[PDB]
């Protein structure tokens, strides 16, 4: 079993994954300065469970063990809320994407979905999945959730693409398992993971049956190639000096995972051709994940903190407009938080026994996350001033000629250390333009689906026929009232009482 | 005991309150067409408790009775959440302000505050207050919450006003009780209430001791005058015909309550000179009330439904831009709901036993409420079209010459009854410009305090120093870290891992 | 000739238009308290021309006379700008819709359109139109612009409606002229006008030929019935007392115009069957009218003033948040102003000699008008406080017992007259919820087309192919560059120089 | 005389400016890959003037020469509008900050300000300034506008700082000129300029008289040290390969200018102790420069085009939500343009003869600029998809094994070259997170002052008392009407009926 962050880091050494970064094979990711910040972030998920056991670990009814909360199958609405509390804490502690939420949300969504496949088909995907959960809980591993394919022409489904590999598919089968080819793009923390769960990314039709595959692969499976994603300001991490990085210790990681006839044994296959359940899996995965964006409220707390610090250093902490902007940042940030925890608080039990958060409220959390981080970032930049983008390099600050000039001229209020003022400005740059903006801004935009995806799911659940009848009642319209034909689950949850 | 909405309406008859409306004494408010819709709204709070007992009634540990949820002192976070579920449901059912939330929030806030006054002062305000709760629970009454005074010069406190009566104060005392003078403005449902609880509206200093008065008065108390507030489109109610009203059955009510040496016996006095607790009472009342604005999400549901209906009648229900606007309305509306129910879900036990919702999240609920109704209304008007403001009167629709012309020319898609298209347009007008916009828009703006009041309360709780230290840690700043000196309660609630006393 | 406002009001007396309001024919609109505010607003357009001749009157090349600017066919970009300056002034002076812009914009758009019909068809519409212009310039009359039909099913065109009358059409022809039936809805100031110009409201196909009719009718034409539109708080005008009206002197007017076989002689027909020019007329009318919404910036000025006045009366004029809100109101209001005048400044000469403002910039003006008045309103309500909607009636203020109580208890800061505080609150109510909100809010929303209409026009002129090529150039993309196939007029205006 | 952009590039060679970048003196900025894109942007200001003479060149009444429009003292409202037309075109052509506007706005503002100093004090700053304009017009030079000092404690003015050098000041004088010390921060294109005009940045009181200094210095003046500013993704320029840069040919430049006893001869001094005119100079400089932000609408045009291109490549160009977002971007961008050109169109003649644009409308232009680029960028990222931030490097694309995998898997619709999809994504990254976002976003925010600065200037001109009286009139309030005590100039311009007097 992995126990500490240090144990986790050790577990990543000597694995010989095939990883391309800047046209070179990376022999040891743990030692690569661009990659190590992402690993440190994951390590903190282990360290928090040691320092704050009630927050970051759970009693598993599946294994009868205390497990890391990222590997816990939620047994109550309270367990869902605890995920959110842990996520905000980790965002405060790291200021970045700590990567492990995807696999948590994947596992929780698989628990219920596998149960339902088996109920219809008489298969044993749920039994297979539970044995997997027991293993990863006992060993305390990091699990990637690999849903999003490259997708090719966005207007066409899998079976209509010119190249069938643009969504991940079964290419062959034998007595011992399946072989899959394809790719998964934008994969958070995959190189830092022990196992990756491949999942379909779209509703599938009967024509798309070969793409109805879910399966768990070890990170070091044969036939996998990882091609690392660049980030804004990525190579600052490779430069000597830590100031210009802004957040030197922590960062995120994305890569493209290429699959060439990768083998998955039957015991790790959780869906095989049951195309009509792809949409259920995507729906439930995105239901959880869309309110895991509570994590971004911890980032928000850090960015607010940074804005308040630079205002202090600049000698204008208590001016009205700055105080007002800091309030606005806080308000926006808490609006996201409220939506996410409301979703979790409103969760309900699924047939398999796992709790699922409220889907509608999850869409609201995520939809606001697509908007507000951009505004929080803009207001931070206002408060910081122009030096947030014109500051000289640390190499210049350390220079014998340029350095004293910078120490003199980049003074803020008397008594503030210029190096501290530099460091806080670089943190702001990092979160609004640089490496951690990838997560704070663009992942807020696209993670668990682009804005339009949330709108379509709100549309599905927003009970417009029910609402029409409310309005007709009040307007005294009686003669054209129609029975709603729509999903009616949301108001059943909103108005749930002990009498149903 | 009042059981039904009909019983409630009968309890309002024959009371001879002194009520001025349009320069006339109103002899029987129940029979006045401008007032009756607000009565109907309150009656629905009784009817809902009969139809949906688990939603709208509660088991009181105070009395051991099943009580209307508006009279219940919340015993759990679940109880707070149920207040919100009830609120949204009543909003859906009435499309208006149903008035009784203010008294519920007042009672909940007084339960904890009176306990704490007594703890310090050795008084028996809490005992008095519980006897009051028992009475109103047994009798199933409507309670007004009368906090906001007229206030005069906004830049000055009570003792600095030119006229001391511009905030409500004690003017005399005797062996049996106190006598108060002043006024309470903007008072929701006061004429429709059985009792009204007077409460200070602002932090009080020692110089403001005379204004540190909380007391319950019967609505028919001697020395009270009510001066009714106008509303946008108020007088449509008094015209024959119901179409132009939009929502003819339900509305809200506000009045100015004047107090001239009104007597309050000791048993109904819940604060008497302990000025240092005024800020506690206001804080806690506003904490509850700022997330009672979940009620406005039920009104949002109605408005969304009206916009979808007119789109249907117009022949364009499925056009992209309209669908996208209805999604937006829904998203903004649910954002408010989420904030309010999160506040309630995150509630904590007070010393007296009552649960208080999360103050920070209440601020967020209300602050959003100050913004989003205005946008939902704008979008509704876009979807409706120009006829929302140019539609001819019902008297023209019923006219032998004009009426057939309107039935011909105001057609929507084939098969839609023109009267139904007119009715839905009037509903939209009513909620965005007319009588129900008073509540949906302007009370969203000012109820439980104007926007700036929320911003100041967010500021008080937003833990800037804590957050500065988070940022310093990540930036590698170590040599100027300061211990925060600020309220730290919010993050204690946010990161609370279990429900414990130790 | 009409010269003064008083002359204009006299011109309206004794006409016996058939006007239904509240199920009764109105005997004398000039004396009806609900109608007279709208008449007063139009009278101000005459009085302004006497007080401020350079602003509100123009030298007409067509008649060789000084004419009211509302009747002037623009001869330069300066003439378009002067329209806007006059509009804002009139908004400041009346705080309402003063009605006469529609006819101005109709006439300017007909001047160019008629010329183009004739260029193609060899007809005499432009010559007819110019004789009409000469007459109304000499007589100094008020002209309604009656474009918008009731429209029936919004998803169907004229020839597809279940009732052909739902758009206005020719129903018969004589040796002397045409006969039209139909209706025009939401008609600004029509009962207050001398002449009304009927115009088609949509693109017409060949099947819609019967609906290709433009003609001028006198307001007292046989076969016309007017049905007056309600407004929020309309009947306050009919109550004794002026306080509760907010703006007692001025207001707007809409009515539904019903046409039953109304005769139009040939000399007043400016389009007869040339369906392919309907789109041109609608485009050019809306081009002008979309930036006539500068008028709403004068209303904004009044509402800002009212907000600042109530802050003063409340004793908090200089508090930071109120100052900031006032600034925001000002910024939004000026953004609308700027878009309007930029459109006008960028105008270009048409074949007929009239100048047309920049259509793209007009769209931007209007689109911002659909948004910002709602925000300005919201902020005014914030500043005013709750009394803006809970204030007792004037009848209570004048009562011998209730009145003294109101004088005492509705005090603001010392020295402020309570009646003045009541008055300013009622003005705010009037402009944000009551009669003048119809114009300020809902007419901002729908006048010259609902928001979507402006979006479609921006789309038509936004030169996406040109922009794609800009980006491809800078990205170093060379091998898939396509020639744009789109209207290219906007950037020709943006970059216009003496060299073309 | 410099004619072409090539001539301009050659003029920059061999000057030996002291420039620190990454802890080294830069030997030849023209050949440094981080610096050359900024140079290329300035070169395009010369090339445009050759290609499009009427747009980018002007007939100067000062010299009687045809001059680059960046060196032209505006003689009409039309000349102000032409500045904005040129700005938007340059933004379209470069997608970056092309640097030369700041000098233009500085020179326009100094023209009127020097005249007024002399009118009061009997000095010859205006005559000196005109000789300077003649020189730079004849030689066709690039002029920096160096106003913003580092400023120290933002709550304190110059004479109150702990270190007097935190705002630039005169430290000595002699028979031939003044000597100045201090620094100027965030200086656009300064290393790419021939001359730099130093100007005070704040209202000055009598105690601040030593800081009341305006003067022109050659970029190669003795006692000057430049310290280059970093930019998001700066070092991509220094890597082999051009794809990951997004916009490889063009970028911006900002440096800290350190002044150590720099000599300015009298003929290049345009203010010397007349502290009461600092406010005037700042106001007028910011008046012009706040609507020079029309430049950002040309950048908006590029970003819109990039968003439309990626939608095409992805196979969803005509989906309603994407079309609607494109429309929104266009609307916000045009709103900025309209405010700027309205300001220009509404310009008025100053005492010296130069035209000044409408200050109120400039504030509105700039204030919208502080908001809308951020939304345009957000929408572009929505349309692009996740690859805008997860795309592998060009070195991976060119790798013999990884490259073919990327060519296969990063396909868009059939027929789209994957290299072109990569390139357009990098352009979007460059403009929203990388090197050109410095200008598009953060300079939109702070250039010519932070948002609060615009709010205070709107407040000064918004004629609240006048508006209160409008509302009083309509409400029927007659007995407490007060005469406004405020600047009344804006509505004088709004309601001006003719071009007179
Ligand atoms: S983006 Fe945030 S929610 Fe998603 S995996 Fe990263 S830390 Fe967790
Ligand atoms: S406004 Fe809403 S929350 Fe307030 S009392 Fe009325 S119904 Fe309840
Ligand atoms: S709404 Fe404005 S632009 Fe339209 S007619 Fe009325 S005053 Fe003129
Ligand atoms: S940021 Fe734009 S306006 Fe400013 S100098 Fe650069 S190109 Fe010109
Ligand atoms: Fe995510
Ligand atoms: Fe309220
Ligand atoms: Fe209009
Ligand atoms: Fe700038
Ligand atoms: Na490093
Ligand atoms: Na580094
Ligand atoms: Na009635
Ligand atoms: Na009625
Ligand atoms: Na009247
Ligand atoms: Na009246
Ligand atoms: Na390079
Ligand atoms: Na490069």
């Amino acid at each position: 079993t992995i126990r500490s962050g240090d144990d986790y880091i050790e577990s990543l050494r000597g694995r010989d994954l095939k990883v391309y970064l800047f046209g070179e094979l990376v022999k040891e990711p743990v030692d690569h300065p661009m990659i190590r910040p992402s690993i440190n972030a994951v390590a903190e998920t282990y360290d928090l469970a040691l320092r704050e056991e009630a927050l970051a670990s759970a009693d598993s009814s599946i294994t009868g063990l205390k497990v890391n909360r990222f590997l816990h199958i939620a047994e109550s609405a309270e367990d869902l809320v605890l995920q959110n509390k842990m996520q905000r804490k980790l965002g405060q502690n790291t200021g970045t994407c700590f990567q492990r939420c995807v696999g948590m949300d994947a596992m929780n969504s698989l628990h219920s979905t596998t149960f339902e496949i088996d109920e219809k088909h008489g298969t044993d995907y749920h039994k297979r999945f539970l044995e997997f959960v027991k293993m990863v809980q006992q060993e305390n591993l990091v699990i990637g959730g690999a849903m999003t394919d490259p997708k090719g022409d966005r207007s066409k489904g899998p079976s209509e693409q010119d190249d069938p590999d643009l969504f991940t598919r079964i290419v062959d089968t034998d007595e011992k398992g399946v072989y899959v080819s394809g790719a998964k793009a934008h994969q958070t923390g995959c190189i830092n993971s022990h196992w990756i769960i491949l999942m379909p990314t779209i509703r599938l039709t009967e024509s798309d049956k070969d793409w109805a595959i879910v399966g768990a692969i070890p990170a070091d499976a044969k036939g996998v190639t990882y091609i690392y994603g660049r980030q804004s300001c990525d190579t600052r991490s490779m430069e000597e000096g830590d100031i210009d990085d802004g957040n030197a210790k922590f960062g995120g990681q994305e890569a493209l995972i290429i699959l060439d006839r990768v083998f998955i044994p039957w015991d790790k296959v959780f869906m095989h051709g049951e195309y009509e359940f792809a949409s259920m899996l995507v729906e439930r995965f995105t239901c959880y994940h869309r309110r895991s964006y509570v994590c971004k409220t911890g980032l928000g707390d850090v960015l607010i903190g940074a804005a308040a610090t630079i205002a202090d250093y600049n000698g204008v902490p208590k001016v009205s407009h700055i105080k007002d902007k800091i309030i606005e940042m806080t308000h926006l940030n808490e609006t996201i938080f409220a939506a996410g925890i409301a979703s979790s608080h409103q969760g309900q039990k699924m047939k398999s026994g796992v709790y699922l958060n409220d889907d509608m409220l999850a869409q609201v959390c995520k939809h606001n996350v697509t908007r507000f981080p951009y505004e929080i970032s803009r207001l931070a930049q206002d408060i910081a001033g122009g030096l947030v983008v014109t500051l000289p390099s640390e190499k210049d600050f350390r220079h014998p000629e340029a350095g004293p000039l910078l120490k003199k001229y980049l003074a803020g209020r008397k008594g503030v250390d210029v190096e501290n003022r530099m460091r806080i400005l670089r943190l702001i740059e990092n979160m609004t333009l640089g490496r951690n903006a990838v997560g704070y801004l663009t992942e807020s935009m696209h993670g668990a689906g682009s804005p339009q995806a949330q709108r379509i799911q709100i549309q599905r659940q927003m009970q417009v026929g029910y609402k029409k009848n409310l309005a007709k009642n009040l307007a005294g319209i009686t003669n054209d009232v129609e029975e709603p034909k729509e999903s009616s689950e949301y108001f059943k949850r909103v108005f749930k009482t002990k009498d149903s």
